């Protein structure tokens, strides 16, 4: 493609751009659009309610794209127990060649994927977690900074510092994640030591993303200050779109004594998944990054990836080289 | 020099690198080293205890450098009243050609500096504040992200998002501030739309910085997780080196009911200035950015600035161009 990096080489895709795990959203239509657009796409595993349904969704995604795509397997605190090993079995038996893991204690799942020729990208929120993942033999790490939609951990280190700190210590390829939307972010991430960018919020605002048009309009209208950090008091911080629910969750936490039971009904994924289906952005918790303040359009995935790498190339060849010319 | 930008052109310095205001530290020896090294240096105005002392310090700095330097005038909540207009008078009558203002309601001081041919750089923490500063006629804005040592405001927007959001709206040159230490940060900031970087913590860890060697060793030893955000409960957030004092201030705020009187003795500048003088990093509050986790050396200012721009040039010409070659 336009940029050749350790990422494009390692994972065999045209652009140094990845669409990581997106609960509820990361379905066949999203993954295929990204894969057809030249990026590394992922189907969300836990968006499918059983291993058998994930097998069916992998098959459906293969009807929409001939290009390889990955699966994201997320290992975070769960309301109901999850049979991870069976999901893992389904991913392997389907011939998926790359997996993005995220969350706590990925060790046992990384090893099993390795034993079967499945490359692993592990997403994590601190240099010490990336190093531990590298010791476990992952093929790349995704470094999730404080900007990110979702779970940034509890250190509160933005990518401007976390990426070069990770690059000072890691040897496997690095994917920068959180806060990225355009070619300026891609060049910044490459300069800081990454080999690719991961994006979540930016793909919400694409034509093919299978969510309600009112969610996409909320992202365009939102600025960078319109997210909340919920569950800080439970040390399970999650960055979410500011709405009546997240503001209520914050009000409950500010009273003191709040435990997860006091907010479980507000933060439930079954309320949150209706946001994307019906477009009622106050129905529940939905994930959005502060990068929404850089987003006000709705391109097709193919034009978006092409625009990012072309804009990034022009930043190098015109803006940066122009400052070195005189 | 190596990089020519709107910043180097507007302010007539060789490198797109600025040393901004540093209370207690920003004295003649610091400013002259940076000015002699090719950067935009500043003397701290409120580090001098009277306008007359600031005049004497400007004169002392002119014995150490023949290059122009600026003065920083900070407008933040003060324990004792400050005669800003008289400090302003002293800066003007000394023939200072550039000033960095910071803090709340800079309007009246910006105008007076303008009336006398003094260019103004205003440091601020949000796009709406930078726009208001631009409407007041400043010559450049300094965009201080969440990474920064000092006062980041209350929006908690890191530079990876705040810089491109500012660049989407501002027309005057942009200086990126907070989280920068080396050539990777310079290139990232230029890619994101800035024309220069401002640094604070990085200059603490230089040979010429006139602080106790044990403070410089604490910065080298510290990682990116070793800062605290004090006074969040007072909406006067300040990022400081983690130490016994800052941890105590956090413990007082966590009890509830805390007002500034309950912590004024712990956060006083007269305890904090002894940190730099005696090197007892637990004597008081001292400012340090999370970028300390990228810093483990102690160069001369001249070699440091030269290394940053040379490293930045090699990132463009070798790393970035190499990814575009194939
Ligand atoms: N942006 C993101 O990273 C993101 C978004 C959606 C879901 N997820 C994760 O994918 C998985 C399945 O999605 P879901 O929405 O149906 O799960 P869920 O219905 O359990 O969502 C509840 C939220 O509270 C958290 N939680 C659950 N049990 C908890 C406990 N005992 N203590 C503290 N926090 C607890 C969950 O992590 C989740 O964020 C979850 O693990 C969820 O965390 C991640
Ligand atoms: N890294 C930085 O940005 C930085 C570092 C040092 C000082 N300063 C500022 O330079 C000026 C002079 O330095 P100083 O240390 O001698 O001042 P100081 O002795 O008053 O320091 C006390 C700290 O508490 C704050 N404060 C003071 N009065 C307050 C009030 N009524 N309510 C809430 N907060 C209050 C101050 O801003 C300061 O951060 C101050 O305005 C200070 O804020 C900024
Ligand atoms: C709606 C949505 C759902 C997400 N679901 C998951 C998930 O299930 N597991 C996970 O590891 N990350 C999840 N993420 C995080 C993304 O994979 C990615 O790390 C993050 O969006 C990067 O930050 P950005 O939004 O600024 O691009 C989700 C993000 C969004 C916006
Ligand atoms: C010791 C120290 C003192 C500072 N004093 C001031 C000050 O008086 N006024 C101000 O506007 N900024 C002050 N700053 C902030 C710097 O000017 C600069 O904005 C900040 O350090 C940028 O973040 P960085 O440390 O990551 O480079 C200070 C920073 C440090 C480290």
């Amino acid at each position: 493609g336009v940029f050749r990096t350790r990422f494009t080489e390692t994972f065999g895709v045209e652009h140094p751009i990845m669409q990581g795990g997106m609960q509820w959203v990361g379905r066949a239509e999203m993954a295929a659009a990204v894969a057809n657009a030249g990026g590394l796409a992922t189907l969300s595993a836990l968006t499918q309610p059983s291993p058998e349904a994930l097998a069916a969704e992998i098959a459906r995604c293969r009807e929409l794209t001939d290009r390889p795509f990955g699966v994201n397997l997320t290992l975070l605190p769960t309301q109901k127990p999850v049979p991870y090993a069976e999901y893992r079995a389904a991913i392997i038996e389907a011939g998926i060649r790359v997996v993005e893991t995220a969350g706590n204690d990925p060790g046992e799942h990384i090893a099993e994927f390795r034993r079967h020729g499945v490359k692993v990208i592990h997403k994590c929120t601190a240099v010490r977690h990336a190093l531990k993942a590298e010791r476990l033999g992952v093929d790349a790490v995704s470094i999730d900074g404080f900007e990110c939609a979702g779970h940034p951990g509890e250190d509160d280190i933005p990518g401007l510092v976390l990426l070069p700190a990770a690059a000072n210590r890691l040897r496997v390829p690095i994917i920068a994640s959180g806060g990225f939307a355009d070619g300026r972010g891609l060049v910044a991430a490459l300069a800081l030591g990454a080999d690719a960018i991961n994006m979540g919020t930016r793909f919400l605002a694409t034509r093919e993303c299978p969510i309600h048009p009112a969610v996409k309009a909320a992202i365009r209208a939102a600025d960078e200050r319109s997210t909340d950090l919920i569950m800080r008091s439970l040390r399970n911080t999650a960055r979410v779109a500011r709405n009546a629910i997240s503001q209520e969750v914050l009000a409950i936490e500010a009273r003191g004594g709040a435990g997860y039971a006091d907010i479980a009904a507000l933060v439930s994924g079954q309320r949150g998944r209706q946001v994307y289906q019906q477009g009622d952005t106050d129905l529940g918790i939905w994930s959005a990054g502060m990068v929404q303040g850089l987003i006000d359009d709705e391109p097709a995935c193919a034009e978006l990836l092409r625009d990012i790498v072309e804009q990034a190339r022009q930043l190098v060849r015109q803006r940066l080289e122009g400052m070195l010319a005189g």
